[PDB]
């Protein structure tokens, strides 16, 4: 059974993406945190399929998290997803440099679109991307 961690505060966003993975039938455990120091702590008890992160969270504290993934450990080389509202390209590239595996705009003032990037991301980096 997959594990994927998620970064994210927001209710109606956390709501959402629960609800994408059922109705496309994509089961893991679902866990999320709404800070940094939560993020750091728990990518040290599970290794994790995926962590998602919105960069967006000053709170987040998105590049220390990072750094301290992409240190050796058991996350060390655990795909990244930065999914945060209107990314642009300074961040998506200050992301890329920190070590992100990838950078994706949430679009939440379209729900069609951010519908279909959840449903995305958690397709690719768990069906697709090759699993230990």
């Amino acid at each position: 059974s997959k594990r994927v961690l998620v970064v994210e505060d927001n209710p109606d966003d956390i709501a959402l993406i629960r609800r994408v993975l059922d109705r496309k039938d994509i089961h893991c455990q679902l866990e999320f945190v709404d800070n940094g120091a939560k993020a750091l702590y728990q990518v040290q008890q599970a290794k994790y399929d995926l962590i998602i992160l919105d960069i967006g969270l000053p709170i987040a504290n998105g590049f220390e998290v990072m750094s301290a993934v992409r240190k050796p450990g058991a996350n060390q080389h655990t795909p990244i997803v930065i999914l945060t509202d209107n990314v642009s390209d300074d961040r998506a590239k200050q992301c890329m440099a920190a070590g992100a595996s990838s950078v994706v705009d949430k679009s939440s003032n379209n729900v069609t679109d951010f519908y279909g990037r959840i449903y995305a991301i958690f397709s690719y980096w768990l069906t697709v991307n090759h699993c230990q």
